[PDB]
């Protein structure tokens, strides 16, 4: 068909309705466990006609950076969204204003395709819908969709569900339910769906709660498939326990530690995230005031138990492909079971109602890539290559 | 209060029966999930009176090397057992470390007995019991052969009758349950000063944390932990290594065939791949772990092999003997020219041709690498004098000397 070029990648416009799903916080085990548990029959047999792969997401393994990467088919060094915020002013990249590249989404639309985007959280929806002319809304604000703004109307009635609670599993279901109704009505050419990792943050793979959620998604996949759509599924990042044997969190307050070593006001620990984790992840940035010597800082931090790696700006930028201008002097990586906080005084841990499970580091990098089709031309796979494979590598 | 010193460590003899338990493959998450699920009420309330900590086991995160360090309070560099076997480039043969004849240090257990202490050791597997019973005068037997138990050798008689159970199958949870049960008998009867209990990771290789079956097994242990505690014993719990999934989203295994790989790069026989996770002869899935060692022929340029291997997706790290020894504290004479570590979700095999994966009913769960290094340290008592990097092999020190 018609071929569009976006961010230096060429894409062949879909002939059949294509659905790219981003399963927030999808550590592979979730899937393996549900199947074993017999709670995902569809995925269980998908191997008969499908393709299951494993790819690497973007580091820092956070939702925004990853989602943006998926829809642009590029890394943060291209789209420029490497976290929820940066420094210089503690500015927030919550606006497309911060977007430095186009989405594949907007291009398909410009080429005349009917593109749809559905996300659980409204905030994402903003970033993703940049320059998009089509259907675009969140489950979070389903109640207020209008034709002009969102390309749709009365989705609540259509879906047969009330506005869900942000801190509910219902938020994600809504996403799937909405995607079904659009498929069977409007029949978009391309649809992008994105959930929240609310469940994954609260439950580990293999638990009733987790299995149940997966059982729900599996049903939707089945139905999408039954509709003749092409279904492509991935995740933005993985997920892990960040606790001891009894559920107590393994935290390292970098700000506190740094302040003690070099004296307060001398360093600036930034946590590119913001209840799921109480802003606790395995990745952080550090800004050094002239007073402190990078060499020293590295040695110091690196020797702290729980730190996985200390990278300089250049190191990180090149290794992870990030924008040098929106990253600190140092990049700190947390170990498998460790999260990094700023200062103790600045965190509300009393909100943690269950043992902490988070992401951000390298141990939440492995993510799945699943198709309900067979593929061709397979040569280091990234989660943001999903669209590529879905539009160009079909057998 | 008697003081002894072993392997350069001082230890105060127990005043109360102390029981040190090694829960094989006890990834921390198993405890967390069992508690969250209502299946571990005793452990669930232990914080209020006990102590929960985290340590690093020895890498390779294997069963024998670890258990051995626990009982000697030292690394393999000291006791010598750094795997199931090794390769002697003097004899050009495969050397099986299945005999206490390979031990380079004394066990703390043996010493406590020398000092007049009544010391019991109960393992699930009999093979372990042999290494552990080195120079030990006390009670020592395995559930696996709780059959052939005589007074002269084991220090006990008719344990089956005592426990009220039959001899359990190796490939089962009962195997481990027996251990506990037998430990309860001894405690209530012989009441040893010191006891060491060691299970098998059968269940953990099969079920993930939070699974009905995982939780069940955990609920069983909790029950004994409580009984021991109600008897007044000091209960200290750790693990030999954690456990992880070694598959993809659908449960297919992540396997690297290092022999195959190397052979294709260097040709047949220029390298030798050893998987010390078990005895050299085993070819089943039981032989796949996230650590392997490699012997290079003189012809093969070491740096090159490092680069080659280091470049294969799924290999976390490749280290030379020297680096490996220093870093993990291993005996240089019993490891290969190279040490290969695999990523979190990856295992290392030798040659496809060799392995028999027919036995893998369920998706692969294994260990041996840095991703299975974190382990718990649990005590039913408050502790004091805590000074850097806790090891599982510091358990005895803590349990004997750090009691509050
Ligand atoms: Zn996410
Ligand atoms: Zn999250
Ligand atoms: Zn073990
Ligand atoms: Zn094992």
């Amino acid at each position: 068909t018609n071929l569009i070029s976006v961010n230096s990648r060429s894409y062949r416009l879909s002939s059949a309705p294509t659905i790219v799903i981003c399963v927030d916080g999808c550590e592979q085990e979730y899937i393996n466990q549900a199947i074993q548990a017999g709670q995902a029959p569809f995925l269980a047999e998908l191997t008969g006609f499908g393709t299951v792969l494993t790819g690497d997401c973007v580091v820092p393994s956070f939702t925004n950076p990853n989602n943006l990467s998926i829809v642009t088919g590029a890394p943060p060094s291209v789209h420029g969204i490497c976290g929820n915020f940066f420094f210089d002013e503690e500015v927030l990249m919550n606006d497309a204003k911060y977007l430095r590249a186009p989405t594949i989404l907007a291009e398909m639309a410009k080429a005349g395709q009917l593109v749809a985007v559905v996300t659980a959280k409204d905030k994402l929806r903003n970033l993703l819908g940049h320059q998009l002319k089509g259907i675009c809304f969140s489950a979070e604000k389903a109640d207020q969709v209008n034709l002009e703004e969102h390309g749709v109307e009365n989705i609540l009635a259509r879906v047969g569900m009330p506005v869900p609670s942000v801190y509910s599993a219902d938020l994600s279901e809504f996403v799937f339910a909405a995607g079904l109704s659009l498929l069977t009505n409007e029949r978009p050419d391309f649809m992008y769906l994105s959930t929240t990792d609310y469940v994954q943050h609260k439950h580990a793979p293999g638990t009733p709660e987790a299995n149940a959620f997966y059982a729900m998604m599996d049903s939707y996949f089945k139905r999408y498939h039954e509709q003749g759509a092409i279904v492509a599924i991935t995740a933005d990042h993985g997920m892990n326990a960040k606790t001891d044997a009894i559920g107590r969190p393994n935290i390292l307050f970098l700000q506190d530690l740094l302040d003690a070593q070099y004296g307060a006001q001398r360093t600036r620990v930034l946590l590119p995230i913001t209840v799921h984790h109480g802003a606790l992840g395995s990745y952080a940035t550090v800004y050094l005031r002239d007073a402190v010597p990078q060499r020293d800082a590295i040695d110091f931090l690196a020797g702290i138990a729980g730190v996985e790696a200390v990278l300089t700006r250049s190191q990180a930028c090149q290794r992870f492909e990030l924008p040098e201008d929106r990253i600190g002097d140092l990049v700190v990586l947390g170990e498998r079971l460790t999260v990094l906080g700023s200062a103790a005084d600045k965190h509300d841990l009393s909100g943690l109602t269950v043992p902490l499970r988070s992401h951000g580091g390298v141990s939440e990098q492995k993510v799945p890539l699943i198709f309900n089709r067979k593929l061709v031309g397979l040569d280091r796979l990234r989660n943001f290559d999903i669209i590529d494979l879905a539009l160009n590598h079909l057998a």
